[PDB]
């Protein structure tokens, strides 16, 4: 039987006795996606150039007018603003939302996939809404995924039940469910980071690629992709196995990736398809964070991989 | 003033007097593209999963279909065919075309990018058509180009005009022209390769990688980006500057990607757009073709990264 | 601010601390609705026409709505247009709801590109037996909501319920139903009239007079405009908008009339007289007919109540 | 084999050994219908109704900016505009178009069929262009036709070598040609006119319409259907054959169609498809116009049903 998005959520909310608040959060955040992609594939471009004689501030306001109307949020966190935005009080609802409206779009010159990253709390303070209602840690989260702006655009949703994807068609504008319960390979054979700080690799992350390139085992060695593009690099993990890694340089000492709205819905989407995503001394989803914008080294994906990487930087100390 | 493709290259045809089979090929080509591109977007796929109760071959199909319909060809090259295949001689018109219609596609399941990349050649002798006519040097080319399927849909067409890039605007079906007489940097800052198989690099491979991560002077070392898809990799390679390898080795004293419908296309659009593109041994468009089939290794981008890996490369003969 | 189909659907359903099944079918239906529209407008024709080197509309329609009913489980009973007997939804799909509809109405003259349609109602199983095909035979006054959508020049879907009638159009760049037009009133009274006045020779004799009115007023004012799409949703759409009158009236060769009670005349009634317009078979409302057969043919006369008043003194002028 | 729009006059055009200039115009027109297609299906709306925070007008100017573009045209003439447009200079071709853009659009609002109508002349003398140059009969046509967006969307193109239907397929946004070389029924059993304005009938008309419905020789009635929109009622007379009339009367003896850019393109295209298509004394083709929205009664579709309304005309002398 054919499912949706919405049809799915509807049917989740429903057996759990739910008030429906999450659903219409859900479905605000569907319809922001399914504009931000039309939009991302260029439809109407011509006009722009004259038939008839900005993308990431259009996708932030796409999802953040979907969000202020849905009546179902508090506070939102998003890359385009420096501060939360706190939703007036006739519009207000239960739950935070850090999102990423457009992740990837400084090099949409070439064409690179872009994606939408989004991570649902629930407002855990009774304290009037403010920026620290979004600094929970990821073990919090109640709802987590992206839409990926690939060849394709898909959309990833995990929650307690799981992790689903689901197909945009186009020609109707329906999320179709094509992948259930997804889970990650427990090993993989790729591996995927910016090779080009090797200069700035602490010890660990350069032995790990060491190993993955000249296996000690006599097994065949990893091949290497790396978009540059987060959405795409986690989704193409998640989908074949393997491992990705964002670790700090001289550049980003604390990492370049931000916690809040990159690295703990991931984090969380890995952990619900059984893979795993650390910091290097920690889960990403126990980091507790202090600042909305704060950044995070990561290492995530299937678990024999991601374990493998633990030894040797317990190796190192 | 707003220009498409087929008002461009009915433009340039009307300037140089031509016969029109050249424009008759390329709109014919670029209806292919147009639902090839439908396709990738995954547009009715809910009628697949049972709404109411493939894609390299699709591909293929709407290419052959669509370059045999246009009354412009004689001899098509596909990846997808083992031999030639001979337009019947109602149909034949003067040009070959060498063509992989959905490059990228073995990894389509994480929606990566992918493309289509053809070759236009003219038929040389007024023999009965056969393979032989497809085994020209990419010197010959009349014109050369790729659809990239990314975030957006982009086609970029060479001709000895120059490098124009059109992208698709899916709202009404047309490719509106949004970069005109496109150049290259003459020098990059990212090299893009598969890393994960160093252990079989050539030592020329090996050093020259290696002094893009750790300059001898006190330049920054370059990005790193694989997306594993020839047409991304190529076209983020246009846009931005830098260089691509898939180089030969030992194992492999010939690459891995195809001469006739890979390298010179792309050889072809980065030597219009003032780059270079070479085996090692020589420039991709010099190669005389021995097989339909036969590989190449290619390095190809800026001029100054190429001439650069062509020094380190000569230091290891 | 901004509103969609399945927004306001869920606000209306919180709001009456409903349990979802409702929201379901109607989210289930708008679905099929973008479904139907992609292929009315013919999007992928060119492969029937060999591109790369291909049901009928009306049946892909009905295999559309059916398929995304049943597996809503919110359905019971499903009566269709094209299908003969009810449809029992099996037992492990089954919800509550009855739904009366014809998948795509207008479209034996779909050839000339004539604008189509599709008309639902939706009932509550009165009954505790066990489903079957009575449960659709209740009159309209029990349903529970209706609508259509016209696949015109743009594709809108048109819901009455007991809040009102909303009409939203569908965005195709987002596949999106955006609410446009909330709480639509029908003019008091209009001025255009709609039947097929080919067939004037077997006028009912009311209706050759009500006619004569329009066209030569016994006070000299100006006649009305004539319009006859001959597909329903289109005619009724443009009454809904313009205000006036739609007429398929019943004569000596057809007392009863041409168009279907349960899926054509019962859920448009409705969204009449929830706008504020009338809709009168001739003897009687069309929301208070109880049908005995869920095929049975009604005489429909529908629009702005002036204009339905004035038919009807004539009507009874006419014994 | 699959033909498109573009191909199809491409190959006209070869085989007439034309300039291209009729090509160009057509395919500048084709590419106009689409964006007006795209605004009616009301692409887009979800902006203009706030989802991140006229219709005549907008498509008199595609149409306005895609002609003057082309380089094929001189002189437009619109239904939006008062006087003649004269394209500058460096712009400038040999052909005069006429065209009513969204014709039908004044009863958009209920969502009625809509359409776009145009005649295509060449240029009379080697003069300066001017309004005279659009004061040519019918007769004098190169093409015509319409775009129908009604349940789908449809061109008609009417030239020397007979009248083509191609539909667009939104997916790709592509014109297929779907019915050949079409020819209207000889007799049909629908009339189309307004009926509410029976008191101002002429005679004949009042005669002509009672034959409709009370026949003389007992056969079948003919059924009535009028839209109201005159592309809409056209295009069913061409399909299903009958009779469309909008004819002269005592308040209106010219009628209130306009001759230049609704009258002369369907009476073309009727005669075309081997209809007929007359004021009541006169071909339309063949009226010599004075004013650029001068009106004029017509009286068009198959050859039975009109030859039977002259003949009832000429009894009333
Ligand atoms: O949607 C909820 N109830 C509903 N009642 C009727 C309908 Br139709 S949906 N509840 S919920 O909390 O929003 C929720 C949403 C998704 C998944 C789980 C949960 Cl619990
Ligand atoms: O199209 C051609 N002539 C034309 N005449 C009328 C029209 Br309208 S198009 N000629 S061509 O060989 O196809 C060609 C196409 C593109 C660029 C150069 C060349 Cl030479
Ligand atoms: O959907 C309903 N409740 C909901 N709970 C959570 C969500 Br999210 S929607 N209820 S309902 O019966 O379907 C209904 C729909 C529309 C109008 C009235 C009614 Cl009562
Ligand atoms: O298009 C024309 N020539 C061409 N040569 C090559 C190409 Br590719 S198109 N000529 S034309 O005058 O525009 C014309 C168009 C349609 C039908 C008849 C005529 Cl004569």
């Amino acid at each position: 039987d054919v499912n949706t998005l919405t049809r799915f959520v509807m049917e989740e909310g429903r057996k759990a006795r739910g008030t429906g608040e999450l659903t219409q959060l859900l479905n605000s955040l569907c319809t922001a996606v399914k504009a931000i992609s039309s939009a991302v594939r260029k439809a109407g471009i011509a006009h722009l150039y004259g038939i008839a004689g900005k993308l990431d501030v259009l996708s932030n306001d796409l999802v953040m007018n979907m969000l202020k109307s849905s009546f179902a949020t508090c506070v939102l966190v998003s890359e385009e603003d420096k501060h939360a935005i706190i939703v007036e009080p006739e519009k207000r609802g239960k739950y935070v939302v850090c999102f990423d409206p457009l992740d990837g779009s400084s090099n949409i010159d070439c064409l690179v996939s872009v994606g939408t990253i989004f991570g649902i709390y629930r407002k855990k303070s009774t304290d009037e809404p403010s920026e620290k209602d979004a600094l929970q840690p990821g073990r919090n989260l109640v709802a987590a995924g992206y839409a990926l702006y690939g060849s394709a655009t898909m959309l990833v949703l995990a929650m307690d039940c799981g992790v689903n994807c689901f197909m945009l068609d186009p020609a109707i504008g329906e999320f179709i469910l094509v992948d259930k319960d997804v889970k990650i390979k427990k090993k993989g054979k790729i591996y995927s980071l910016n090779e080009g700080y090797a200069k700035d690799f602490d010890p660990a992350v350069t032995e790990y690629i060491q190993r993955k390139k000249f296996p000690p085992d006599n097994s065949a060695p990893y091949g290497a992709r790396y978009v540059g593009s987060m959405v795409a690099d986690v989704h193409r993990t998640l989908v074949y196995g393997g491992i990705f890694l964002y670790p700090a340089n001289k550049k980003s000492p604390n990492g370049k990736l931000r916690l809040l709205y990159e690295c703990n819905p991931m984090a969380y989407v890995m952990e619900k398809a059984g893979g795993m995503a650390t910091t290097g001394k920690e889960a990403v989803l126990d980091v507790i964070p202090t600042d909305i914008h704060q950044r995070a080294p990561v290492i995530l994906g299937s678990p024999d991989d991601v374990l493998e990487f633990l030894k040797v930087y317990e190796k190192h100390s």
